[PDB]
């Protein structure tokens, strides 16, 4: 009787999910985030080069038409400090925190089959009830570096990427970065110039692609604004949604010179799901076409980084082109004379001292900063970090031993009245869309549950199993089977429009593999 519905997460999910459920289908609703403020991720992770990967114009919300036209499009990407001052525009315009508790992480959800609700109890002792759950988590555990014998004894300064802090100072400073990935390589880019000397501590060298990231004219803005109704209905009609033409064009259908020009083109605009997709469309799927994009980005490495042994170390071993990164010069970095690379997969660190990272060769790395862009856990562990009980008492952490599975990315069996926004087992696309479908899609459901007197939404085991069966029938038709994440499914992989036309059928046809009830 407390509230129509609780929604855990104050980013993107979040906020969308109360706007629509209070504004839209005028429901009593709070939000709840251990922030301060809104944001979520881009409130969080502050770290150096903090960028988007899909460009400005398309990261950000569709259904506010006024917020479109008033947009600032500084550069082609947005920076987090411009993310999170456009998260909290959107709360400003919409009047959306006097709805959210932020301090405030909730401890344990229990559903009570009894009266067909959540109990909610936040780490204060403080309890809720209301009639749905919508949980926008995100993705987020961070696994600092344990594994490394002596990290606790490091007496210079030691950063997860995600715990970034303030006033950090990289002045005549020795740095090391242990990680590669997407973060390690925004925070290698941006700071390498200002250290004194930058160690790299690469275990597994990964492709990355330009990013192109140029300041936006006042024409290049204008032809967006214009231009944008048309804009977001090809996202719709996508299946990334990043606005790219996406290909169907195979990569060995042409010549090798018409290729080498198609890759180019590309590399010059810049993005990492532009190479991928908007060059040719089985890059994914065929293996020789993916090993023609690998060996055009391996040629590049070899002409930027002069030194033949260092751009040899930067070279991805066997990994296949799965998922490249986006860059802002990260290989010329290594150009310079205060950037080391250390290869810790032949040269494994083994132990950290008050002052240096020590290798398998016995060098001592000596470091006045220590940054861990080590990563993030499993999506579900969100999820797992909290004590939800749903029917007969199970929970989250039993439920999913073996790793997510739930209908349509949005529900999980034997949780009844949980609706998940960005959840596992949803589509690979640009996140925004994606939010903003499940968003009226689980709004459209709650006001189908008003108007039809319900009062418990819950997907069957077998509606979950058929999810996983589309989803790994789709999976196992392309390349993503070396080095990635995902008989549990992690992504739905037909795309955006596809997903929306799944989620469309089931919300046409009665919610097909839902147990409502009165
Ligand atoms: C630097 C960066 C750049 C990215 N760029 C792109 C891009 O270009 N394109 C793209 O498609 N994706 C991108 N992503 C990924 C994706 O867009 C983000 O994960 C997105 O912000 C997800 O939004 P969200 O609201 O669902 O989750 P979040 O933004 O992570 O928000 C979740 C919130 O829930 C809160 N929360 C969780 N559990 C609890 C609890 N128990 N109690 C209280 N509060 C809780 C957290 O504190 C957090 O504030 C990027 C991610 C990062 C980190
Ligand atoms: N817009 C963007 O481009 C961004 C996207 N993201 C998203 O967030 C997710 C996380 O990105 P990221 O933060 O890079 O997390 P990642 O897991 O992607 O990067 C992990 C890095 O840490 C290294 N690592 C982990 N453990 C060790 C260890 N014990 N010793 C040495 N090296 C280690 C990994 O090496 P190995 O590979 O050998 O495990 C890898 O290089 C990504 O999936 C990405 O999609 C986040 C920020 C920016």
């Amino acid at each position: 009787m407390d509230f129509d519905a609780i929604i855990i997460g104050a980013g993107f999910g979040g906020l969308y999910s109360l706007k629509k459920l209070r504004d839209d289908f005028n429901l009593k609703v709070r939000a709840f985030d251990r922030a301060t403020e809104v944001g979520g991720t881009w409130f969080w992770n502050q770290y150096p080069g903090a960028l988007s990967d899909s460009e400005t114009h398309l990261y950000c919300y569709s259904w506010d038409k006024e917020l479109l036209q008033e947009m600032e499009i500084k550069r082609k990407y947005i920076s987090q400090p411009d993310v999170l001052a456009y998260l909290k525009r959107v709360a400003d315009k919409h009047d959306l925190r006097k709805d959210i508790q932020f301090e405030t992480g909730i401890r344990s959800a229990y559903f009570d089959e009894e009266n067909s609700f959540w109990n909610v109890t936040t780490e204060n002792d403080e309890k809720f009830t209301a009639r749905f759950l919508i949980t926008a988590l995100g993705l987020l555990a961070a696994p600092n570096l344990p594994k490394i014998k002596g990290i606790e004894t490091f007496k210079g300064e030691l950063h997860h990427t995600s715990r970034w802090p303030k006033d950090v100072t990289f002045s005549g400073k020795r740095v090391g970065v242990i990680g590669t990935g997407s973060t390690g390589v925004q925070v290698i880019t941006a700071i390498a110039s200002q250290v004194k000397h930058l160690t790299v501590f690469q275990r597994s060298a990964q492709y990355s692609v330009p990013i192109g990231n140029v300041v936006m004219s006042e024409t290049d803005v204008a032809k967006i604004k214009e231009n944008y109704d048309q804009i977001w209905e090809n996202v719709w009609n996508s299946a990334l949604g990043y606005g790219l033409n996406e290909s169907t064009l195979p990569t060995m259908s042409v010549s090798a010179e018409e290729r080498d020009k198609i890759f180019e083109k590309a590399w010059q605009e810049g993005g990492g799901f532009r190479f991928m997709f908007e060059t040719f469309g089985d890059i994914a799927v065929d293996e020789t076409a993916n090993i023609e994009a690998q060996n055009f980005i391996k040629k590049k490495i070899s002409e930027i980084v002069k030194d033949p042994f260092v751009a040899k170390k930067l070279t991805p071993t066997d990994l296949y082109a799965c998922r490249p990164l986006c860059d802002s010069g990260y290989y010329e970095i290594f150009n310079r004379d205060n950037v080391s690379l250390e290869d810790v997969k032949a040269n494994p660190i083994v132990e950290i001292k008050e002052d240096c990272v020590v290798t398998a060769d016995g060098v001592e790395h000596k470091l006045d900063m220590l940054i861990c862009a080590t990563g993030f856990d499993a999506v579900d562990g969100s999820y797992k970090r909290i004590d939800i009980r749903g029917k007969d008492g199970i929970s989250i952490k039993d439920h999913w031993k073996d790793g997510p599975n739930s209908y349509l990315g949005m529900m999980v069996s034997n949780f009844p009245n949980m609706f998940m926004v960005f959840g596992p087992n949803g589509p690979l696309a640009n996140s925004p869309p994606i939010i903003e479908t499940q968003v009226r899609w689980i709004a459209d459901l709650i006001g189908y549950a008003e108007d039809h007197q319900i009062n418990q939404i819950e997907a069957t085991k077998d509606a979950v199993d058929n999810w996983t069966n589309t989803c790994s029938d789709i999976a196992n038709k392309t390349l993503f089977a070396k080095a990635k994440c995902r008989n549990t499914v992690y992504l739905y992989m037909g795309g955006l429009k596809e997903y929306r036309n799944q989620i469309s059928e089931v919300s046409n046809n009665n919610y097909k593999g839902c147990l409502l009830k009165q």
